[PDB]
């Protein structure tokens, strides 16, 4: 709960990361 509850907000934090990696693609080509 404690330590997890910061695993939760870096779930969320870190999903926006591989989403960049895709809107970087599509501006690439």
């Amino acid at each position: 709960k404690k330590k997890l509850g910061f695993f939760l907000v870096t779930f969320g934090f870190i999903w926006p990361m591989m989403l960049l990696h895709f809107t970087i693609q599509q501006r690439k080509k």
